[PDB]
């Protein structure tokens, strides 16, 4: 109950923005 699983997400969330960046970024081998 509460927000004690969305809380430890939140945080879990912002690091992984980070990785998309870099996968978001390369991506299209030939396209």
């Amino acid at each position: 109950s509460g927000s004690w699983l969305r809380d430890i997400w939140d945080w879990i969330c912002e690091v992984l923005s980070d990785f998309k960046t870099w996968l978001k970024a390369k991506l299209m081998p030939q396209l």
